[PDB]
């Protein structure tokens, strides 16, 4: 299914490439004739022609591919630099969390676990579904997008829905849902 197999190049291309024989550069991108090469050793039935179709027809728009290259486009649990096209038109954004990091939010914004980047959507529905990961008692913190790039700070187009951006100042935060 296009499930299985996209969880799988999820999988290869933001956490764990080189288990799989490949070699990601600094914006996270493999060859995709390796990546099918790849893919086949657990679903052999798989072709770049299947490959190139769920990156076309994928809802969140995980995806990208240039030329011969393709990377996961967020999500990586390893060093990327991610040059997005900036979302230059959004007023206002949304992040889930759960209540528990409200108060270190409170005293010093919305910072990246891992470094890189705070990701951010545009759907309050997203946000939520999102914030889940992490616990039960999620909340929604409601962002001015616009304050956010007047401090200053980029936000990137990573997905169709997702946003990534450095850090949130708490300035930036405009309400709690
Ligand atoms: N054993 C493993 N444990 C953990 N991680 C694993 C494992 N093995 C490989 N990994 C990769 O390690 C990364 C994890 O962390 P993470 O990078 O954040 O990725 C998240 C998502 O990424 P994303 O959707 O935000 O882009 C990513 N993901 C989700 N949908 C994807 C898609 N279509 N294509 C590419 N990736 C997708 O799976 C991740 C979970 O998310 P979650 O939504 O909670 O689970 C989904 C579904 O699995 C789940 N569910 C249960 N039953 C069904 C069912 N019968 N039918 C449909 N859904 C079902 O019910 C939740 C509702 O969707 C990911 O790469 C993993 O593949
Ligand atoms: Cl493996
Ligand atoms: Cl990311
Ligand atoms: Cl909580
Ligand atoms: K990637
Ligand atoms: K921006």
């Amino acid at each position: 299914s296009r499930f299985k197999v996209s969880k799988l190049m999820a999988y290869i291309l933001r956490h764990s490439p080189w288990e799989f024989g490949l070699e990601p550069d600094e914006e996270g991108f493999v060859s995709i004739e390796e990546l099918v090469n790849a893919v086949r050793k657990v679903y052999p039935w798989v072709t770049e022609e299947y490959i190139r179709e769920i990156v076309e027809r994928d809802e969140k728009g995980r995806y990208e591919i240039r030329g011969n290259k393709i990377r996961a486009r967020y999500g990586h649990s390893y060093p990327v630099i991610l040059r997005h096209e900036e979302d230059k038109e959004s007023k206002v954004l949304y992040h889930g969390t759960v209540r528990r990091n409200l108060k270190g939010i409170m005293r010093e914004g919305i910072k990246p676990m891992k470094r890189q980047y705070v990701h951010l959507s545009i759907n309050y529905e997203d946000a939520y579904n999102t914030g889940m990961r992490h616990g039960e008692d999620v909340v929604v913190l409601i962002i001015d997008a616009e304050c956010l790039r007047n401090k200053g700070y980029k936000i990137l187009k990573a997905g169709k829905k997702v946003r990534i951006v450095k850090h949130v100042p708490v300035d930036c935060i405009s309400g709690i849902l």
